[PDB]
């Protein structure tokens, strides 16, 4: 059974929730304006809410930047630890001269928030950083065009870019590893020329930069040539070493793939991606028992693309039967009386009645806040509460967070079947695939709006909507209605597929990145579908295709169509 236990945090009246929200954007503005008195006034009588936690975190980032440490410590003491932002924890630890977090943070080779960047610079200056990892970060920052941060870290390490020592040499290497320099037809030739005067670490990193650029440009032979010159693979950034694995994968070099994976950080080796591909490599080289152990490990990672593929190699088909009962209705009712859950529901229902999309986004924040500490039974109760109130994305948000207790009908909800199934049938596309795409694009939020203006359940861009409307006799603004949105998106799935050799994997990539890109990523030979997906150069699209296709496998199982293994759904991507 599922436990009937629900939280009973103090509830506030709707009026109070709405009054607090009325002041929430101004409180964030007051942080930006450094109006500390106004922020304090907003927080003074605030409920214990995500609104308060969000304002307090943003305030603390500003207080830490401005070195107002007494006010910082006072307010930091009011945040729950699971609620403290990364940059706020870094400012707090810096204020106590505590550099414990540095050992892990320095392994990041990309841009970090200012508080965390400064924590690492302070650790460096006190000799508290691993030298190998510190200089790897300096190199990473140079390659990612974060030159100021690179410069400041090198200085803190005691070897500044103008000091004639290590720092100056790493900076000079920009003639090879720069953003544009790495693309030069002469980059490899220039690196080969200056190589004798470079350290083992600088040479390894620099070939990794060149290999990465080729690999992401899908010049696999050149990528493997340059990556083959990396003598110390642990010097590579995470993105560089994954792109070495991707090149070996694309070339079907199973032994080289297995070798590269074994040099990855443990965190990357234990990812579903590299558990599964190492398993495939062991299988391809006749190591059946090692393959099986790895497939089991990948299948244990839950509800995702590579876990399903790994299960299939083990003879396990997807199974969407729930392994827990429905939550009891009294518990579903009483969950909505918890003060933090209620607050989220108040903001959600008022966002609907009032047509306030910003309010709806804060309602999502209240939901995540309210459910943050929940055990699996409370998550599944709360998922049904959210579904009943029409808060569909939060129903999925809570249901998908479990590990052991699995409710697939709440993980893979299918509202709007009286519209989506018909539109999908009308252009002859698989409705499980459409649902899989909607779940990834909008999580069934009908008015969803991306950072760049993609709109609605299927996240069609306005420029694309205008083009589609011109082809199928619609008006462009029907993009912003549910029924028009589903008609546009399903038609565009079918049209994009028609334009990409009728292949569903290519179509999924083309829907997100444009068909011209999807076609650019094909090879001159056929590719296994999962190999095309894993070697997509755009990180967002690569993630997107795997999620949409895993989603589609789960929906197909709930919908009861004849069984299609995910491996079969991925199939073979044709040669260009
Ligand atoms: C669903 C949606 O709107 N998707 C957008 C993409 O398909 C869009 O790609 C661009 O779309 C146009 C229509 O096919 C093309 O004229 C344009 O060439 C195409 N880009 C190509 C082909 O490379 C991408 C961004 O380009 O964003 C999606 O959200």
């Amino acid at each position: 059974d599922l436990s009937a236990s629900v939280p009973t945090r103090p509830a506030e009246p709707e009026r109070k929730t709405l009054a607090d929200y009325g002041g929430y954007p101004s409180a964030l503005d007051a942080v930006k304006q450094k109006n500390d008195a106004a922020v304090a006034a907003y927080l003074e009588n605030a409920g214990d809410s995500a609104m308060a936690e969000n304002v307090r975190n943003e305030w603390l980032k500003s207080l830490g930047a401005r070195r107002q440490w007494t006010l910082f410590a006072q307010e930091y003491a009011k945040l729950e630890p699971a609620g403290r932002a990364q940059e706020v924890e870094c400012y707090a630890d810096s204020s106590r001269n505590d550099y414990t977090r540095a050992a892990e943070l320095v392994k990041n080779t990309g841009k970090l928030p200012s508080g965390c960047t400064k924590l690492l610079e302070q650790a460096a200056a006190s000799g508290l950083l691993d030298g190998n990892d510190a200089w790897r970060r300096v190199r990473g920052l140079l390659a990612g065009r974060q030159t100021t941060d690179a410069r400041n870290l090198a200085a803190a390490l005691g070897s500044p870019f103008d000091g004639g020592t290590q720092g100056s040499r790493e900076y000079a290497l920009l003639n090879v590893i720069g953003k544009e320099a790495r693309k030069s037809p002469n980059a490899a030739a220039l690196l080969s020329e200056m190589e004798s005067g470079l350290s083992l670490e600088q040479r390894s990193f620099a070939w990794g930069v060149l290999g990465h650029y080729q690999s992401q440009n899908l010049n696999v032979p050149a990528a493997l040539d340059y990556y083959g010159k990396v003598a110390d693979r642990r010097q590579l950034t995470d993105d560089q070493i994954e792109w070495y694995a991707r090149a070996a994968l694309r070339a079907r070099r199973w032994d080289e793939l297995a070798s590269v994976i074994s040099h990855m950080p443990e965190k990357l080796q234990k990812s579903p991606t590299w558990l599964y591909w190492l398993a495939r490599s062991r299988a391809a080289t006749g190591n059946t028992q090692e393959a099986e152990k790895l497939y089991k490990q990948a299948a244990a990672t839950g509800r995702n693309f590579y876990a399903v593929l790994a299960g299939e190699e083990l003879g396990r088909k997807i199974d969407t039967r729930n392994n827990v009962p429905d939550a009891g209705k009294n518990s579903v009712r009483r969950m909505a009386e918890d003060g933090a859950v209620k607050r989220a529901l108040v903001l959600f229902q008022n966002s609907q009645s009032a047509g306030d999309a910003k309010m709806r986004r804060q309602a999502q924040a209240e939901w995540r806040f309210a459910t943050r500490g929940f055990d699996e039974d409370k998550l599944l109760t709360a998922a049904q509460t959210a579904f009943d109130h029409g808060f569909y994305d939060m129903a999925v948000n809570s249901a998908e967070r479990t590990d052991r207790k699995l409710n697939y009908t709440l993980r893979y909800i299918s509202p709007f079947k009286d519209t989506v199934i018909r539109h999908a049938q009308n252009v002859n596309v698989d409705p499980a695939w459409v649902y899989g795409l909607i779940r990834q694009e909008s999580r069934f939020v009908i008015g969803a709006q991306s950072r760049v203006g993609a709109q609605g359940l299927m996240q069609v861009m306005p420029a694309t909507a205008r083009e589609i409307a011109g082809k199928i006799g619609m008006d462009a603004a029907q993009l912003y209605t549910a029924d028009g949105n589903i008609r546009m998106g399903t038609w565009y799935m079918a049209d994009t597929k028609r334009r990409l050799q009728n292949n569903e994997v290519l179509a999924t990539a083309g829907y997100n990145a444009g068909p011209g890109r999807a076609r650019r990523w094909q090879a001159d030979t056929p590719l296994e579908g999962a190999v095309y997906a894993e070697t997509i150069p755009f990180s967002e699209t690569r993630d997107y295709v795997k999620k949409v296709m895993a989603n589609a496998a789960y929906y197909a199982a709930l919908f009861g169509a004849p069984h299609i293994p995910l491996k079969q759904r991925m199939g073979i991507v044709p040669a260009r």
